């Protein structure tokens, strides 16, 4: 197991347009293209990012090359955030791998609030920042996906993802 075998359970993978969890339009594995409801706006978005004229459809080699770059920019993203840096570099890398999974999931400015379990898991309090992680609209809109990324927090190992 790694960072991208995790996100390819949580997120799937699909090759034509489709709404996330959240209703937006996304494609691949979990690349959203936009909160836009215009599937237009998601097309266009689409295009751009594969640079060319798809109508909403793409190859498998496509979507891993969407995926590498979006796991790629969610780590630049963390090592760039004040907030984020100091508890990133204070994991093990499964843990590291946790908090990429809930930033590519909800964005670095969504993480970065989530400071008290930050705190937490910079204390290394393993169980209470799991109980903290919980408390959240996160937890409770994608319970089972974020059961398994708090269990690989409070644990450091893959267990949530074994048998997946
Ligand atoms: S998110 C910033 C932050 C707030 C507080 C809970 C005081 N912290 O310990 C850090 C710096 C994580």
């Amino acid at each position: 197991m790694n960072i991208f075998e995790m996100l390819r359970i949580d997120e799937g993978l699909r090759l034509k347009i489709y709404k996330d969890t959240e209703g937006y339009y996304t494609i691949g594995i979990g690349h959203l293209l936009t909160k836009s409801p215009s599937l237009n706006a998601a097309k266009s978005e689409l295009d751009k990012a594969i640079g060319r004229n798809t109508n909403g459809v793409i190859t498998k080699d496509e979507a891993e090359k969407l995926f590498n770059q979006d796991v790629d920019a969610a780590v630049r993203g963390i090592l760039r955030n004040a907030k984020l840096k100091p508890v990133y570099d204070s994991l093990d890398a499964v843990r590291r791998a946790a908090l990429i999974n809930m930033v590519f999931q909800m964005g670095e400015t969504g993480v970065a609030g989530f400071c008290n379990s930050l705190r937490m898991l910079q204390q290394k309090r393993w169980d209470e920042a799991a109980v903290n992680l919980a408390k959240s609209r996160w937890y409770n809109q994608t319970p089972n996906r974020a059961k398994r990324v708090i269990t690989t927090f409070r644990t450091g190992t893959w267990d949530a993802y074994k048998n997946l």
